[PDB]
């Protein structure tokens, strides 16, 4: 199976709540909540990945950023690492500016349930702040 390296961001408003999208019905993982992010390339870094990511994704450069988890998981026909960033500041208004859902989400509300699997522990760990 292949293997990914996926870099997304957890961008946090000052009201505690986090801006979510929703993956396409036709996507691996489809129809899921999910932290905007994607594949980090040859010759970027992790780093760098999670900018370029949130820029196409959601329209906002992070910046002062932290990794706030990496970890791995072994999907059925995958495997993947996973870079959390925290995003707390960044530049812009996070919108679905590849036409795909998005909204700011209660951190005490989000259900893991709703997310890849692979999220379960970055959420826990999220509520515990
Ligand atoms: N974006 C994102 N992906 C996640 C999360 N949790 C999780 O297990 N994944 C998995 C689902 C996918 O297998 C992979 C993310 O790849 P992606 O489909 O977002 O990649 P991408 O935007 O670069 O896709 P592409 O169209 O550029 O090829 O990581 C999450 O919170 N956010
Ligand atoms: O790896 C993130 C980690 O590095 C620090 C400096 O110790 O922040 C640096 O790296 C971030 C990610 O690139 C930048 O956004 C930031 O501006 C830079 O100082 C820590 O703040 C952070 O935990
Ligand atoms: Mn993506
Ligand atoms: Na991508």
């Amino acid at each position: 199976m292949k293997k990914l390296q996926i870099a997304v961001g957890i961008i946090r408003n000052e009201n505690n709540e986090i801006f979510i999208t929703r993956r396409a019905a036709d996507a691996h993982m489809a129809n899921k909540l999910e932290f905007p992010g994607g594949k980090i390339e040859m010759g970027e870094t992790p780093e760098q990945a999670v900018v370029r990511e949130l820029q196409e994704e959601v329209g906002i450069t992070p910046q002062h950023f932290s990794l706030f988890e990496k970890l791995e998981y072994e999907f059925p026909d995958r495997h993947i690492t996973l870079w959390f960033w925290l995003v707390e500041r960044w530049e812009g208004e996070p919108w679905g500016k590849e036409g795909q859902p998005g909204e700011w989400m209660s951190l005490v509300g989000l259900n893991a349930d709703d997310f890849p699997p692979a999220n379960e522990p970055v959420i826990a760990k999220l509520k515990r702040l």
